[PDB]
């Protein structure tokens, strides 16, 4: 039994939030740093795979665990819509929209989660789709990432779409290297965010 890139099934999403806990830190656990680090996920995974869960895949251990993932979205003008309808509805009892600025890193991320707006950066706007990856770290350096990016492209040139970008922090220079080996070229650095993208072709 070999580790395997496949398509994600309902019962990977206690893994996926997971994973995205232990990553949504500049790539790092974030555990050590939130009050409540279910948070990340709430905006930056969930909703993926509640509202497009035809563009998640994950990275199988060999024995059925969900080790890394590739989510995303066709379309991030729909998806900002359907986030806002559909997505925070469901988490704002847990998470109500904000009354006064945020406090504490852990208000910094609600914040986040209340402004899905944020994703309609200009200069990303040809290109439609956008992703999150994220690998545990013992699964890092052994070519997986490669194996979900390229998945997750063939996906989305599939359904038509020709172009996807990500965002990643400026100063984490490692992710920068990842995305750079995987074709990505620079959209724009507006903010500690930098956005990369590319063509969906192969
Ligand atoms: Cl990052």
């Amino acid at each position: 039994p070999s580790p395997a890139v496949r398509p994600y099934r309902p019962d990977d999403r206690e893994a996926v939030e997971d994973i995205c806990v232990r990553t949504a830190h500049a790539g790092r656990d974030s555990r050590p740093h939130y009050q409540d680090p279910g948070v990340f996920p709430a905006a930056f995974a969930a909703p993926y795979v509640h509202l497009e869960p035809e563009l998640a895949f994950v990275l199988d251990d060999g024995a059925g665990q969900a080790v890394g993932y590739v989510l995303g979205t066709a379309d991030t003008p729909r998806f900002v819509a359907d986030y806002r309808a559909k997505w925070l509805p469901l988490v704002a009892g847990r998470y109500p929209e904000p009354r006064h600025p945020p406090r504490s890193p852990d208000e910094e991320i609600v914040a986040l989660l209340h402004r899905p707006e944020r994703m309609l950066v200009p200069e990303v706007a040809a290109y439609p789709a956008h992703l999150h990856i994220d690998l545990l770290p013992d699964w890092q350096g052994r070519g997986y990432g490669r194996a979900l990016m390229e998945t997750f492209l063939r996906a989305l040139h599939e359904r038509g779409v020709a172009a996807v970008h990500l965002s990643m922090v400026s100063a984490n220079t490692p992710a920068r290297a990842f995305y750079d080996r995987l074709g990505f070229h620079e959209i724009a650095v507006p903010g500690p965010v930098t956005y990369l993208g590319r063509s969906t072709a192969e």
